[PDB]
């Protein structure tokens, strides 16, 4: 059988190759958790399909009616078997799914344009002439609903009312945010996907200050899955022969323009 | 039943009080261990009683006998519940006991007497004068030994012959041996235990370049027991919460002496 893999379209991660109209299946997609798939399928010993979840979401709960959207979602209710994506390892979704070891570290940090007045998330707290947000359904606004540091609350505060809404449906409407507007909107991510973009052109934006926590991604299976002991070894076993070394450098750095 | 905990001397995860001799059970012990310790044991419900690992090893398997030492064969052994210590999640220990998401993120890193002419593991690599080794029965060691990158190779071809032994018992003698050798060894070691070192009188050490590798520390438990789900539920909320981060300041930056 084909194992359905759930992914989501986000650079370096998963994106349409540059001649995609003329290839199929698999082959339209490159990037980091491409390759990924690959090893992983590999050292398994399984075939796929990559499939770009149909919500464009990472995954939440929808608080009124319970109901898991996103990738997360695609796994609870049985559309997928697998999610290879740059999905967060944290405690309502170790709930639900379960993740392999981390094969990524990150943690939440904050994107400017160039010459924006901010140094730290205390800087954002204190001022309101320069507008700050989060990607929706993810764990970094989940990060910021949660947290009792009184930085972080007071943020979640303001960012929950603001108006316009400071919330964003992609990363790259963030990013975009960031970009067209003057220096009045910063924007929330996570560092990987900050220092991505920071490198590409027209390099105009820049990473601010350490990162607000430490955390992980992994690959996630629904809970109970034949695939999840076989997945978490072989994560396991790319991270000790440093061949996600290798795919990180590949995809930041060797694709680098700035 | 009161849970077992198998755990290491090892600063400033777990330190013998001053007044040790004094105090009965948990309370001989103080460090980011033991306080995580007892946050895990409260976030289960369980009660523990800490033990320090008769052999004082972490863990490997001796290719003769096939014997586990050290707090890995505790757990495998049966000796022990669980264990809670700076222990790093390797695919060969995954094999044999179950791991938790990781509390702590490091990499193999480089500890030098200052003002020692070396900057990276590409310049130990191509020299001789200085010497290098690992502590024994670790994970810093199976790394250099299982490496096929050629600069961790080539230092493993030197390290594994080189007499007499660089090789060391416990971090303690690895880090005695640097402060003691005129800048004529250098010690390989987790960037964690680096990092509480450079904060220590007589401030004479420091960590150059940058990790080697990337990976993470796991609780530990025996493989299929019933208490590694919930302790990787607590691992996850303390992680969230902030906890994790408020112990590394504590036993790492607020105690710093440099
Ligand atoms: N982004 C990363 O490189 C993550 N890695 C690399 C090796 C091990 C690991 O967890
Ligand atoms: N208080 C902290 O040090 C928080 N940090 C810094 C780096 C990573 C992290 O979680
Ligand atoms: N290793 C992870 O993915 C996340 N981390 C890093 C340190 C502590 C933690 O929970
Ligand atoms: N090729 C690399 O970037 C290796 N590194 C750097 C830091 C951590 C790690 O595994
Ligand atoms: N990695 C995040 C998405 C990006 C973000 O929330 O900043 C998640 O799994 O939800
Ligand atoms: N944390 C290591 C010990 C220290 C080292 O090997 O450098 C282990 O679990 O083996
Ligand atoms: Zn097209
Ligand atoms: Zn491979
Ligand atoms: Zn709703």
């Amino acid at each position: 059988k084909t194992v359905v893999v759930t992914t989501i379209l986000e650079s370096p991660y998963v994106m349409m190759k540059k001649n995609h109209e003329m290839l199929e299946g698999n082959e339209r997609y490159e990037g980091y958790c491409v390759d990924l798939a690959a090893e992983i399928a590999k050292h398994c010993g399984f075939k796929y399909k990559l499939t770009i979840v149909g919500d464009g979401k990472y995954g939440a709960r929808d608080a009124d009616t319970k109901i898991w959207n996103g990738m997360v979602g695609e796994l609870v209710y049985g559309k997928a078997d697998i999610a290879i994506a740059p999905l967060t390892i944290t405690l309502v979704r170790e709930e639900v799914i379960d993740f392999s070891k981390p094969f990524m570290s990150l943690g939440i940090s904050i994107m400017i344009k160039k010459g924006t007045p901010i140094e730290s998330a205390e800087d954002l707290s204190k001022q309101t002439e320069i507008a700050y947000g989060t990607l929706d359904s993810g764990s970094t606004k989940e990060f910021f609903r949660r947290s009792k540091i009184a930085v972080f609350d007071k943020m979640w505060t303001y960012m929950r009312s603001a108006e316009p809404s400071v919330f964003v449906r992609t990363t790259a409407e963030g990013v975009a945010r960031v970009r067209k507007s003057k220096g009045k909107y910063a924007y929330l991510l996570e560092s990987t996907m900050n220092e991505y973009i920071e490198q590409r052109k027209p390099c105009d934006t820049m990473k601010v200050g350490g990162n607000l926590d430490s955390k992980g991604y992994g690959i996630a299976t629904p809970k109970g899955s034949s695939l999840g002991n076989a997945v978490n070894l072989a994560v396991l076993k790319l991270s000790e022969q440093g061949l996600l070394d290798k795919l990180k450098n590949k995809w930041w750095y060797d694709k680098g323009e700035c």
